[PDB]
């Protein structure tokens, strides 16, 4: 396992994951409020998902050799497949939060599966050049999922309990600015470019991934806007 | 990528079915009925889904070879990926013109997973006679799924809006039609007897694919049935 | 086929999920009730997909060789792509019958996927001590699924019909135990210590799984608790 430098990034993650995990578990239990306990369902759900594979990853399950270059490319797979799940159910959770019709979370969900496996084919291609086609497919699937988080819900809020409409709002500005970063450092580190090594690229990933995740969960779970307008 | 005699429909393919996608998410910007959001959304992301594994298959990332019969045969994968998600996103649409119940729809759902997910056993599979056992089954469940389209369907169209009875009709009656070469094509194709050259099992394909998808949903799109009756 | 032992218990594994698909498919013919149409479609779709799997393991497809241990160990990985579908429509039957919140089936589905994919990881990791690392993982996802059965499941039925309360606590009880038993097969087979050879392991997999879904479908589909209260 420490045979490889970014290991320390990877047990870091998933320490942070396991805990951020465990932390949400607890805090749910003092629950019946049905729409709470929607919330508390799919923010668990998200960590304890990375759990796994950032285990899977530290173990060295989640990799794999790829010829490109001339050379072999150490890819972590695991990350798709993570993302595969978690990032339509952070989705989901922003979506629930202003009553989104269906149609828009099926679009929502839909472009994200695009995003991700298209990611996915990319970081896999062995044709350098071509990596860069499905990095830009990728990316256009995720400018669609930001502009619908902003012209599309962003309006759907301010119709809705003031409570709900900041924790919206802030939680739509969380998750535009880490998601953004994250085609960047694909682009520009070990699945790109190569000019930022891999032992860089994962430290990145993991801080990106727990403010995504364990950071965002912390914000929504502690708002009032996950319950239902009670007495 | 010219290297591939099928390339050419693989080309074609990929363009149609991305011109496609942008024609139907234009058309879909002035939507604000919550009903025709759906129809939108589900018939948008399929030729949305076609057009990357089209293009993973130009590209050459959704091909592989299988030894069976004495020989390496070129089996295009990528195919089934995009029917796993795309045949379920057409029955979909069916089922909620007429406004199916939720038991029908999953036994749909599911029945398309079978038939999918044996066509790719059935593609992958090493042991010539043994291809033909899973068409068999996939088949099958095929022909399940269109029991249900019209002896569970057609007669649940009759006590709805004269919009909804009368274009259910028509996209039932190209859906059997279109549905019904599939199994067809793969058995005398290079998947089974290989009787037809895989050039032209490319093209004959891609003129389903793009008939059972764009050609659908130019059909469904421009009736009036996808909207809530409205004042 | 018969070159290994093992294939008279998938060829009998076959054989029963087969009949069983084909008694629940006609004895759901005579069905027009919206509510029970759902629990025939949950409860056929179960030993239809594991008909399938273990048909793919007879011929020999879904059976993978591992090294660990220095040998080379034969993996039935098609185990594994049946319980991710039909364990989560396990528990849906069981979550339906009590009208369980939208929340709390999330996470029963979101705590199984975790249990199937994390047993699968560790059914093909190759360093030895780590496969039971994802074994503690996967039956501590088990055990939060029993728990929510128990003590979020049994007292939802006391408020509901005394034929639903009543079958859910025997479906519960078959529940717990047939699924209570896996991981013990798992860790004793030939994927944990290799104490239980592969014969017999296949042999005990194949009495429960036709006890987890036919005999469970049996007890559901002869049970007045699938029916809405009608007059
Ligand atoms: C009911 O609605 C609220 C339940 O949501 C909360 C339900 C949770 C989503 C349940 C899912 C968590 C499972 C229990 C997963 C089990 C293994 C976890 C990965 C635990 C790992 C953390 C620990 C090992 C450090
Ligand atoms: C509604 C939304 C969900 C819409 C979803 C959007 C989606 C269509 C976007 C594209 C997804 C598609 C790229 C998934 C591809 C998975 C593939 C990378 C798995 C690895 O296999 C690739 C090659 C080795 O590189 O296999 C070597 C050759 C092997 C023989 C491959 C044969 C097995 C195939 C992988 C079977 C395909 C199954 C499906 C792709 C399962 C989907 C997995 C997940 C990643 C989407
Ligand atoms: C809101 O409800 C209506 C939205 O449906 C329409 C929503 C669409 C389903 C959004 C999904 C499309 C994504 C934007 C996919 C991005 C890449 C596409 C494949 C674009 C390819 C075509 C072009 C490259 C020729
Ligand atoms: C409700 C509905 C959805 C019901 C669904 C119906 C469904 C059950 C029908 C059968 C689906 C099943 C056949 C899917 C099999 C996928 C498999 C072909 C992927 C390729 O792996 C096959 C061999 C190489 O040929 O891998 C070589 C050996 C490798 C070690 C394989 C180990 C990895 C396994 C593939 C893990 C299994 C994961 C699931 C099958 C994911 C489903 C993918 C999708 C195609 C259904
Ligand atoms: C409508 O709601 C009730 C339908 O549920 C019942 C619907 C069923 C879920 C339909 C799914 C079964 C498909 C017809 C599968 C076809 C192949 C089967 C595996 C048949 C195998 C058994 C036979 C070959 C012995
Ligand atoms: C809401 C709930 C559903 C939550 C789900 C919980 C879930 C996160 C739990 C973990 C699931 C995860 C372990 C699935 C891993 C599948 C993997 C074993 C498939 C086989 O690939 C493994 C190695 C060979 O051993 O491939 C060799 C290297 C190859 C190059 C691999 C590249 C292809 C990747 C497999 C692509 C990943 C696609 C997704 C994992 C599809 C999920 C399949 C299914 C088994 C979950
Ligand atoms: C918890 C994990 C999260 C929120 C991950 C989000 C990941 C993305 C938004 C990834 C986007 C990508 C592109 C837009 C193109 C290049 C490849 C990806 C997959 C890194
Ligand atoms: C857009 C793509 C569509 C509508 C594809 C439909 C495909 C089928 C109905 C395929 C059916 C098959 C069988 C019935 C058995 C042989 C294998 C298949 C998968 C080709
Ligand atoms: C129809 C099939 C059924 C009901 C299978 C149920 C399987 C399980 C509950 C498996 C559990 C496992 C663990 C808890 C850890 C070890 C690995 C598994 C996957 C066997
Ligand atoms: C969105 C953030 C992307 C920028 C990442 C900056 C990383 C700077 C680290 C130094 C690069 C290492 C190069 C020398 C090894
Ligand atoms: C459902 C349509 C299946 C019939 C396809 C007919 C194809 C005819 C093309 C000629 C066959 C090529 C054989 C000589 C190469
Ligand atoms: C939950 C049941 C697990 C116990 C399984 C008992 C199997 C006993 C069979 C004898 C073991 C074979 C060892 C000699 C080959
Ligand atoms: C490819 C995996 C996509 C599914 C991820 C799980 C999250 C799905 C959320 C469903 C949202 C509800 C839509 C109506
Ligand atoms: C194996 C992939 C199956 C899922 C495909 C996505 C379409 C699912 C549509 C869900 C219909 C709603 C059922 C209640
Ligand atoms: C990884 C596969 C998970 C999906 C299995 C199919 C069963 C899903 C049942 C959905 C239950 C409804 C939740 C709202
Ligand atoms: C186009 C929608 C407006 C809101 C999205 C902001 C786009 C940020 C660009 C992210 C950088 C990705 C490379
Ligand atoms: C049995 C349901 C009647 C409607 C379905 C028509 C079946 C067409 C056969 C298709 C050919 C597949 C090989
Ligand atoms: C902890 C919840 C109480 C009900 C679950 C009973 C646990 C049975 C243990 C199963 C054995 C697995 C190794
Ligand atoms: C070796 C790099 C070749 C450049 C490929 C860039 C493709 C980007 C596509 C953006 C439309
Ligand atoms: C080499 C071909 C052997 C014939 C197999 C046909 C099987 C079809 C099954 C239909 C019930
Ligand atoms: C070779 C076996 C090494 C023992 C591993 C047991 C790990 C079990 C983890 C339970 C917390
Ligand atoms: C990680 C295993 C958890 C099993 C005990 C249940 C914890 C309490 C959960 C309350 C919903
Ligand atoms: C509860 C702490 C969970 C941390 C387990 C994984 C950390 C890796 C240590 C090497
Ligand atoms: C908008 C046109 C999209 C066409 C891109 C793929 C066509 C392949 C050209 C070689
Ligand atoms: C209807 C009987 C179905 C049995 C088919 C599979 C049994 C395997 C026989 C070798
Ligand atoms: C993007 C950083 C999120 C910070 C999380 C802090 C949560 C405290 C309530
Ligand atoms: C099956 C052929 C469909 C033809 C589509 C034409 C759409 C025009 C409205
Ligand atoms: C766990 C054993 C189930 C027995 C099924 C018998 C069904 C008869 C109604
Ligand atoms: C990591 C366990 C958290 C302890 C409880 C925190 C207050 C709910
Ligand atoms: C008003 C919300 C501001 C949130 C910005 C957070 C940037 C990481
Ligand atoms: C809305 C601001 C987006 C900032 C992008 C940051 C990418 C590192
Ligand atoms: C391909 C772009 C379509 C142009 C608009 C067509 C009329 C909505
Ligand atoms: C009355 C509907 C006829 C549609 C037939 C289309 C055949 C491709
Ligand atoms: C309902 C008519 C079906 C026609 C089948 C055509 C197959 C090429
Ligand atoms: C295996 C076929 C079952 C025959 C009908 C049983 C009574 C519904
Ligand atoms: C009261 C229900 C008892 C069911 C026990 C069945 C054990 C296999
Ligand atoms: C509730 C009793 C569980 C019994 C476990 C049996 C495991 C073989």
């Amino acid at each position: 396992i420490t045979g490889r430098p970014e290991w320390i990034w990877l047990a870091l993650g998933t320490a942070l994951m396991g805990l951020g995990t465990l932390y949400f578990l607890v805090k749910g239990m003092g629950v019946s409020d049905p729409d709470a306990k929607k919330f508390y369902a799919i923010t668990t759900l998200v960590p304890a998902i990375a759990f796994t594979m950032y285990l899977s990853m530290l173990l060295g399950y989640g990799l794999t050799m790829v010829p490109f270059g001339g050379e072999q490319n150490p890819i972590y797979w695991a990350r798709y497949a993570d993302w595969l799940f978690t990032t339509p159910l952070l989705l989901l959770d922003l979506a629930l939060l202003v009553d989104a019709d269906q149609g828009t979370i099926l679009a929502l969900v839909g472009a994200d599966g695009i995003m991700i496996g298209t990611g996915l084919v990319g970081a896999l291609t062995k044709v350098y050049s071509y990596r860069f086609v499905w990095w830009a497919i990728s990316t256009a699937a995720m400018l669609y999922i930001l502009y619908v988080l902003f012209f599309g819900f962003t309006s759907k809020a301010e119709s809705m309990r003031p409570e709900v409409a900041s924790t919206f709002k802030v939680l739509r500005n969380v998750t535009v600015v880490l998601w953004s970063a994250y085609p960047v450092v694909w682009l520009i580190g070990s699945e790109g470019a190569g000019i930022v090594p891999l032992n860089i690229e994962t430290l990145l990933f993991m801080v990106l991934d727990v403010s995504a995740k364990v950071g965002f969960g912390l914000i929504l779970l502690r708002s009032r806007a996950i319950f239902g307008e009670a007495e």
